[PDB]
């Protein structure tokens, strides 16, 4: 049958599911891991053991343990993102959208979420695969990985809890889709891998990393750069943040097999109740347990991988949107708030912009504020928000990936950049944060295409231009069809550094985006922090 | 006879000069000074002994020993700088230009004049008292000083050469103005003293010295600062550049008395052959032998004085023009010629910013470039020109005296601020150069008046307009008429910060002149820099 299919660990039967007025296939919750529970916790992931009979995956899985956000209880724009399925350390699971009749070698395309890498789920209304496969043919599969400490928990050295395990469970979902994704009429050739936020830095980790390289053909990164300063620490501040979750639950710490064993103890729970207490700084946009640069995922640090040309060398399709920064500032910073303009006094501008670059001396902290402050009119509250907005984005996501952008550019395949600055018409969220952080996801799924999810029919046309650019990407290295009457997307080059918009007016090409301040952040603010 | 005038040193006898199809009186060459030649070189200046008989004050007096401009020899614009005037070290002398008939008691302006206290002469063409005194029916008195090692070698705690002397020089002729003029029909407390460049750092000098503070009573400066990285040195630098001014001339440099003695038995011209080879940078806009810091004419550091009110207080008329920085360019910036556009290659534009800020480290030579480089269009050589023009403008001129304006406002009477943005119509120089640095002086002085120097009508009116500002405030302490029909010039306020246009198109009124750069200025990069 159509829903019933012989993979190499096994048999799996699916579900026929509807989208848009027709049907196609959905084998959700597939097996990718044995559970990592018990004596396994914050360990490296084992193969499922192939089982006997048929696997009923019809329904969704649960999503892997984390911390839920409460600050707007009942508030969708802020629901849509936490867990719609129970928690349980067992979550390594994966998720197959299959068109009908289901075809011989298609396009297959990975989505690896984000959140932090201390949140996410596969099963988001956001990341339904259905829309995307069924629009554009492509065979879509979600994967999830172990967030919080029960991913990214670091202590070096020992292999209890060696650190990186949330991209190890990664990558055996990516070495399942290599392995079995032929049996569902994928292409195991044709994977290409893509991810927003920390799912976008993840994306472009497995670029790095050499374990990972021949396991996906070409990436698309959204809003995500593997050397953003949130997305990695070194091997003494990861020990240091898994000593204090220790000291937090009061653990015996004088040995690793010693404080490894305390929080196997725990329950999960524990962990998540004091998870945020182990950040060295009062910030934003910082988490707990990320991964580490072990000296293995990663073999060195990761710039000198940047400039060595040290990466799987194919195509990349990456991109950012207007306004990165504003909701992050809703969740941590003075004067911000869900239900007012959010105008900005003087001081509270001198508070964001310590929260933004906690590790900053006060020297660095003067150089970003005269950078970011319109001095004709400083105590305007409306320049010192929008201005607080841009550090965070600009700081955080936006320069990060151009500095990616402009390293993997000098020795790969291909490049394609964008810049989504749309502001959906039926954003929950106030106007004042803009173009937001995860919001050009709904586009790349074609939640527009549901047109009883109210959206304007010029929003429709965004969300089916922008997925046959995502799916053509993926199938040829191009997001241009051939022959083709629209305005083509230009190759980003280190000459002429172009560039497009994304958003319902005529397309447009512009060049060095946001360089003025990303040459700020990227090689001026770091030699004048390393100067004393 | 009108030109003939009892003073307490002795009579004068003047001459009648014509000025616009009338005449006036003049009093050239009258001697405030002991000549300081053999002995007396780089001593305190002496007062001039009373003479007996007529002192035949017709003809304009000798200039003081200075370093001549050879870089355009014949080229007006560069020729109407040097000296016009045969040269001695006995130059201490000033001129009065008196109306007539002879008021009885009118206002007193005085003109000190620049040249990077290393130059100048009170006989210039362009200093000319006749249109100005004339005009506004003012007494116009210009005096001359020591410039050069003459007046500024700086070997602290001895008596021969203790520094300053120069100034003196300036302070003697001010207190010749203060007990004479009254002779000459010239209210003695009614005396405004004026100055460019070096002449208006000396200005604001005086209104820092308690020593000279009762000798004048209001003050104009013209694109200059007491508080000038140029205009001072410290005692440990004056004495530094003394002793390796005596190392060009093979001086035995044990003793300070070995070195003065060494020094006064060498001709003027072989000091003046060797005093640029002292600096101790590769720069443009520094000056080898200038005022010191020396506890005595400045009792403290200059900014403890602005920072304590510690000065004199009343009202000052001050300004800057649009384009300072790019006749010093010009003289010694890679990439610049007399001849071309002076389009400047990004690599010429690196080696400007070494030579605009000399004093600076590396990450302070970024943080300047980072300031002032359009990143979006980065290898444009007129952007490069155009912004090292700005380099050396803000930070040499227009930012230390914002600096200035703004500590002195916060304990004065009054202040006037003024941006001169007219290219002259006639100006012989590049029109790359913009409005240079010296040239509102002719406008000031009514040269615009003389309608055989081909000037355009609306720029007579302009200098006129101008003109009658200055005398208006030397006057009464503001340059507006009381009742009047043109636009009044709103007084600067620390809360508000106006200031107007001085050009040829109607007058407009705009706000915190160039805040963004001159907070980089005044408090970026000096913190940088004391940070390592
Ligand atoms: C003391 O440190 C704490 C820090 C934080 C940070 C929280 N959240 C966030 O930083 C982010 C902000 C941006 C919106 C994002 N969700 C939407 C989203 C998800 C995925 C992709 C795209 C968009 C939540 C948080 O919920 O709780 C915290 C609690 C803390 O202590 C108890
Ligand atoms: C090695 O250091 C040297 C440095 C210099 C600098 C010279 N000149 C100037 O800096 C200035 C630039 C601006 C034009 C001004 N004159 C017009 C002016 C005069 C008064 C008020 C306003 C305007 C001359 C110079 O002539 O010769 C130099 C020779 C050097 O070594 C032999
Ligand atoms: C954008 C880019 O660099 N394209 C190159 C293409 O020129 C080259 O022929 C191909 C070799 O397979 O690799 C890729
Ligand atoms: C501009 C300014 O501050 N003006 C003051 C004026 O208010 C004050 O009455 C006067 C006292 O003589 O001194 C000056
Ligand atoms: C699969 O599990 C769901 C959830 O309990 C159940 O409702 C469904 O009928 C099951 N289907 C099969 C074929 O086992
Ligand atoms: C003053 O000196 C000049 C220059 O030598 C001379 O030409 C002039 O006639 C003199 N006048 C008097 C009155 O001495």
């Amino acid at each position: 049958s159509e829903l019933l299919v012989n993979t190499k660990s096994g048999k799996v039967m699916g579900t026929r599911v509807p989208v848009l007025s027709s049907h196609i296939s959905a084998f959700l919750g597939i097996p990718f891991a044995e559970p990592p529970v018990g004596n396994m916790r914050f360990r490296r992931p084992e193969p499922k053991k192939p089982w006997s009979g048929v696997w009923n995956a019809s329904t969704y899985p649960n999503n892997c343990q984390q911390y839920v956000d409460e600050q707007f209880p009942g508030f969708s724009g802020s629901e849509m993102w936490n867990p719609n399925r129970e928690m349980s350390e067992d979550c390594l699971y994966l998720n197959i959208w299959v068109p009908s009749p289901r075809p011989k070698s298609t396009t297959v395309m990975v989505w690896i979420y984000g959140g932090g890498f201390y949140s996410g789920s596969s099963t988001l209304d956001v990341y339904n695969g259905k829309y995307l496969a069924y629009t554009e043919e492509v065979v879509l599969v979600s994967l999830s990985y172990r967030v919080g400490a029960f991913g990214f928990l670091a202590l070096h050295g020992s292999q209890e809890a060696p650190g990186n395990v949330g991209l190890l469970d990664q990558r055996m979902a990516l070495q399942w889709v290599h392995d079995n994704i032929q049996f569902f009429g994928g292409d195991p050739k044709t994977v290409t891998i893509f991810g927003e936020s920390a799912g976008g830095a993840s994306v472009g980790m497995h670029i790095l990393s050499p374990g990972s390289r021949d396991l996906f053909r070409r990436a698309i990164l959204q809003s995500g750069s593997p050397n953003c300063p949130w997305a990695s620490v070194s091997v003494a501040e990861g020990r240091r943040r898994a000593v204090e979750l220790g000291r937090n639950l009061n653990c015996n710490l004088n040995s690793d097999e010693e404080l490894i064993h305390c929080l196997r103890e725990k329950k999960p729970q524990e962990l998540i109740d004091v998870e945020w207490n182990v950040l060295p700084f009062d910030s934003i946009f910082r988490f707990s347990f990320v991964p580490v640069i072990d000296g293995e995922f990663f073999p060195t640090s990761l710039e000198s991988m940047l400039n060595s040309g040290n990466f799987k060398k194919t195509q990349i399709l990456l991109g950012v949107n207007k306004d990165e920064g504003s909701f992050f500032l809703l969740y941590g910073a003075p004067g911000f708030s869900k239900d007012s303009e959010s105008k900005i006094s003087r001081e509270d501008f001198m508070s964001g912009v310590k929260l933004s670059v906690p590790h900053a001396n006060d020297l660095g902290l003067d150089a970003v504020t005269l950078q970011y402050t319109d001095w004709m009119d400083d105590n305007n509250g409306i320049k010192n928000r929008d201005g607080l907005d841009d550090i965070v984005g600009d700081h955080n996501v936006i320069c990060p990936l151009m500095h990616f952008v402009n390293k993997y550019t000098k020795f790969g395949n291909g490049t394609y950049l964008y810049f989504f600055n749309h502001r959906a018409s039926n954003l929950v969220w106030p106007e004042w944060m803009g173009v937001i952080h995860g919001y050009e996801i709904e586009f790349v799924f074609g939640l527009p295409l549901v047109k009883e999810l109210n959206y304007t029919a010029e929003e429709e046309a965004l969300s089916r231009r922008i997925m046959h650019y995502w799916a053509t990407f993926a199938k040829t290295g191009n997001p241009n069809e051939p022959h083709s009457q629209e305005s083509k997307w230009p190759l980003f080059t280190t000459k002429e550094q172009k560039f497009i918009d994304l958003n319902t007016e005529p397309m447009k090409v512009h060049q060095r985006l946001r360089v003025q301040m990303c040459v700020f952040w990227n090689q001026f603010l770091p030699k004048l922090l390393n100067a004393t």
